[PDB]
């Protein structure tokens, strides 16, 4: 069901502080998967925040998984899947969000409301001082009969070859009624890359990222 | 990175659970090259107030297995050794504050520990001892200052019942020498462990051996 090339929307509704914000962004991932690109565009002019931190708003369904493990964000679908994700910046604001995911033939399609509240006006996001998306290895753990738990820790280089550390906790749940196979705790590393396009007039930004999941067996 | 022979080590815990003193002893060794090795440790003060499970990482940065290229910081630390302040906030329950100290004896390296355990949940699988393995995972290492670094980690822990048990691990690890030590960039190292009663033993008396071993992740 994702045997092949496929492609995907991301149309999301946030707000920063008050200040609203809208962006839509699209992309295409060759099969395998775990290796695409995204473009998105803040269409409500410059975006009012480093980018950065919405690096993980713009697809765990195009990581590329082994054969050991239960790809989850797959087995979803075609039900589709919905995600409530947390993101707590040390020492700034945080950012709740929810996603709806609904595949489209070949196009899985992305609904995103994202709050961004209580965020620093000096603190290196509100002043764009983030430059670096740091790797992590994601956690997974099972989590009820349907969902599946992700927590990670984003770190981004600040301008003063510091570190900036988000708290990411999502949840996954997948909308179908059905009988899906629960995974058992494992990872999946993430590295990602964002760049200035300098085609648009418009605040239009690209993202790679590589994703692939992995395990560690228990002691036995 | 004095380490190229086998170590022993001795663990001196003095420690605290919602207001209930108690104080752990233990020692082990670790042959080379290190990264599996194994502790035994006995609650002096008796029968242990709370389970084993959250005190797993009290009972050694520098047994991990690193390989060429990444500098090793715990060991770097020597012989003058480190301070360690952690901290692990357990959802649902308490947290556990504790402050380390360690130095390079001879072959034998020594550590004493001090720990408050507050706002442990007395129905909860800490106090009722109801934890069972402890999730396997890839702790995060961040360079932190001129001569510090920091870890974050997911600590797992499955309840009788088949549930969850979550601890948010925050540690900065501080060289305690008076020279400049070589801070490495971020990377991970997965840690495996695995407790087990020494019944053959009167006293509260349990074995832990841990897999420590690091790795990196390229940027794109």
């Amino acid at each position: 069901l994702f045997q092949s090339d496929m492609t995907f929307k991301i149309f999301i509704d946030g707000e920063v502080n008050g200040q609203k914000f809208t962006i839509v962004a699209d992309g295409s991932s060759k099969f395998p998967h775990g290796d695409f690109n995204v473009h998105a565009v803040c269409e409500t002019g410059k975006l009012p925040m480093s980018w950065k931190p919405i690096c993980h708003l713009i697809e765990p369904f195009f990581a590329r998984y082994p054969d050991g493990i239960s790809h989850f964000a797959q087995e979803c679908f075609p039900e589709g899947l919905s995600i409530d994700r947390t993101v707590r910046f040390e020492n700034d604001g945080t950012m709740t969000s929810h996603h709806t995911y609904e595949l489209d033939d070949t196009c899985v399609v992305s609904r995103i409301t994202v709050n961004c509240d209580g965020f620093q006006p000096d603190g290196p996001i509100m002043r764009d001082q983030l430059v670096d998306i740091l790797p992590n290895e994601t956690h997974m753990f099972p989590h009820g009969p349907n969902a599946v738990r992700q927590l990670a820790f984003i770190g981004f280089t600040t301008a003063d070859g510091g570190l900036m550390m988000g708290h990411f906790d999502s949840k996954m749940t997948f909308n179908g009624s059905r009988a899906i196979e629960i995974p058992g705790p494992h990872f999946v590393t993430i590295i990602t890359k964002q760049m200035r396009d300098t085609s648009d007039k418009r605040d239009h930004v690209c993202q790679r990222e590589v994703a692939y999941a992995h395990s560690v067996p228990r002691i036995t």
